[PDB]
RNA sequence: AGGAGGACACAAACGGCGCGCG
Protein backbone atom coordinates (compact mmCIF):
# COMPACT_ATOMS: atom_id res chain seq x y z
CA UNK A 1 0.00 0.00 0.00
CA UNK A 2 2.67 2.45 0.54
CA UNK A 3 3.07 2.97 -3.32
CA UNK A 4 0.07 4.68 -3.02
CA UNK A 5 0.38 6.83 -0.20
CA UNK A 6 3.59 7.96 -1.83
CA UNK A 7 4.76 6.63 1.72
CA UNK A 8 8.64 6.88 2.77
CA UNK A 9 9.02 5.27 6.37
CA UNK A 10 11.53 8.09 7.74
CA UNK A 11 9.75 9.58 10.22
CA UNK A 12 5.96 10.04 8.01
CA UNK A 13 2.90 11.00 9.68
CA UNK A 14 -0.35 9.84 9.02
CA UNK A 15 -3.80 10.26 10.56
CA UNK A 16 -6.79 8.07 11.33
CA UNK A 17 -10.57 8.99 11.25
CA UNK A 18 -13.37 6.13 12.49
CA UNK A 19 -16.28 6.26 10.15
CA UNK A 20 -19.00 6.21 12.61
CA UNK A 21 -22.81 5.23 11.06
CA UNK A 22 -23.71 2.18 9.09
CA UNK A 23 -23.83 3.80 5.86
CA UNK A 24 -20.02 5.36 6.39
CA UNK A 25 -18.88 1.27 7.43
CA UNK A 26 -20.78 -0.09 4.37
CA UNK A 27 -19.37 3.12 2.04
CA UNK A 28 -15.84 2.37 3.56
CA UNK A 29 -15.39 -1.27 3.15
CA UNK A 30 -17.23 -0.74 -0.49
CA UNK A 31 -15.50 1.92 -2.06
CA UNK A 32 -12.23 2.55 -0.21
CA UNK A 33 -11.17 -0.53 1.22
CA UNK A 34 -7.90 -1.66 0.05
CA UNK A 35 -8.64 -4.65 -2.06
CA UNK A 36 -11.16 -2.02 -4.08
CA UNK A 37 -8.22 -0.08 -5.26
CA UNK A 38 -5.75 -2.45 -7.50
CA UNK A 39 -6.15 0.15 -10.80
CA UNK A 40 -4.91 3.37 -10.69
CA UNK A 41 -8.18 5.62 -11.92
CA UNK A 42 -5.54 7.60 -13.94
CA UNK A 43 -4.58 4.39 -15.86
CA UNK A 44 -4.66 1.56 -16.49
CA UNK A 45 -1.92 0.82 -14.92
CA UNK A 46 -2.15 -1.45 -10.83
CA UNK A 47 -1.32 0.99 -8.33
CA UNK A 48 -0.01 -2.72 -5.99
CA UNK A 49 3.00 -2.81 -8.29
CA UNK A 50 5.37 -5.04 -6.08
CA UNK A 51 7.71 -2.89 -4.21
C1' A B 1 -83.47 6.52 109.92
C1' G B 2 -88.94 7.95 107.22
C1' G B 3 -89.79 11.89 103.95
C1' A B 4 -88.20 15.80 101.24
C1' G B 5 -84.58 18.61 99.10
C1' G B 6 -79.56 18.72 97.71
C1' A B 7 -29.58 24.08 44.55
C1' C B 8 -29.81 21.26 39.10
C1' A B 9 -26.59 21.93 35.27
C1' C B 10 -20.82 23.04 34.11
C1' A B 11 -13.74 21.15 31.79
C1' A B 12 -8.43 25.47 28.70
C1' A B 13 -8.22 30.23 21.87
C1' C B 14 -6.58 33.61 18.44
C1' G B 15 -3.17 36.59 15.65
C1' G B 16 1.54 37.40 14.45
C1' C B 17 7.16 36.03 14.38
C1' G B 18 10.79 32.19 14.30
C1' C B 19 12.43 27.19 13.69
C1' G B 20 11.75 22.25 12.31
C1' C B 21 9.56 17.87 10.01
C1' G B 22 7.21 15.54 6.11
Amino acid sequence: VCAAYNADFDGDQMAVHVPLTLEAQLEARALMMSTNNILSPANGEPIIVPS
